[PDB]
């Protein structure tokens, strides 16, 4: 029922040369974008380059978006500016922004609202710490992170969730991932409704590579991934192939 | 000297079409980039579009830069990436980043360290609040802010200071050219105290309050005001007359 969703998070990496090389190798992968979503998230200043080098079967987005609209917000990219550039997706709430730049649940909410106001699709990240999982607080913490923003979703094809097992940076088994994914879908069901919950894509955002992608994707409540370091290698196409 | 320096901070504003329009109008102004620096700072995602459309006499830059290098830093743009793209200038410590995104003196320092380490030129902003000005803390505050980072400066043409009179932004108070000049004088003294006289006389100190076509000449003709980081007025085609005040 749910369309699989494979995302490349390049984070803060890339040169124009390397992007030229990587995008070319990606273009050589034959896949149908009506059946599978494949999204590339370059660094802001690399977006136009990346978009021009990637064939249209690859969707594209940016790794952050402002909680503010246009105006006196130096260094920010608004949802309105992204929409004008036909930027399709935004990443919101990535653990590294919550960690390094003190992004809160409320910031995530307001970024999501702004993104949805301007008709962007949103990739929304959350997940518990090692200390939180060690205290058996996974459901508590994820209920709270999800309820911060979940009522803003009207179209459950246009918001994609991402579970980051920050506890593991330990290493999460496919079954352990699946178990949280199921818990998340139940949270969505009880906050938004059962049809909504069965629509929404929930991606795994722990460490995904060529050797574990098949085991992860086959899990019933794992609908794809947000891929970190493996997405900077030409063998990312094999991770893509696991979802086809 | 000192070479004037006129900078367009477009902040979070612009469309593909408005920039097309605006850059074209700017291109019609004939100035000599060896006689003054004219720098445009678009939104990161507008950098390529903006750099392509502006004639090469215009310098360009980005409104923020990361304190971290390359790696697992989602949403960040490194000094490394800016260097690879020949992005010449970066803004650091803008009051709007200190206000909304909790950017600290330490953040400013590391961003400057990272920028200079990667051969970027930095436009660095600081300034006191209403409450600080009212309590006569202007020099204490500015001295603290500048001392966060000034020892990193390795070339006093390549780092540019911006005084933001935050006490006069959105407060109901307006800073006079005379008041501005005095803070700039205060700032050049601070640099002379910490770096030396030649260093202090070399460095551009730009005014970062509200600048428009009416007040621009009154500001830049002041002895210690070497140009400006312009906000809302740099979104208009009439910005060319702000540039003209420095020609």
């Amino acid at each position: 029922a749910r369309k699989y969703f494979v995302a490349a998070n390049w984070k803060c990496n890339g040169t124009l040369e390397s992007i030229k090389s990587l995008t070319n190798s990606f273009n050589n992968l034959d896949f149908d974008p009506s059946k599978l979503d494949v999204v590339v998230f370059p660094v802001s200043v690399h977006y136009d380059h990346t978009r021009k080098l990637l064939q249209s079967k690859f969707s594209t987005g940016i790794q952050n978006v402002s909680k503010f609209g246009n105006g006196a917000y130096t260094g920010e990219v608004s949802a309105e500016i992204a929409k004008d550039l036909n930027i399709e997706y935004v990443i919101i709430g990535h653990s590294e922004r919550r960690k390094y730049f003190h992004e809160t649940d409320e910031d995530v909410r307001e970024k999501l609202q702004a993104s949805l106001k301007n008709n962007l699709k949103a990739v929304v990240c959350f997940g518990e710490s090692l200390e939180q999982r060690e205290q058996n607080k996974t459901i508590e913490v994820i209920t709270k992170q999800v309820k911060a923003f979940v009522d803003l979703i009207d179209n459950f094809d246009n918001v994609i969730l991402v579970y980051e097992p920050l506890w593991a940076i330990k290493t999460a088994t496919p079954e352990q991932a699946q178990l949280v994914h199921k818990e998340i879908r139940k949270i969505v069901k009880d906050t938004c409704g059962e049809k909504q919950a069965n629509q929404i894509r929930i991606l795994y955002g722990g460490s995904v590579n060529t050797e574990n992608c098949s085991s992860l994707i086959q899990q019933e409540d794992i609908d794809g991934f947000l891929v970190g370091n493996a997405s900077l290698k030409e063998s990312f196409v094999d991770i893509i192939k696991s979802a086809m």
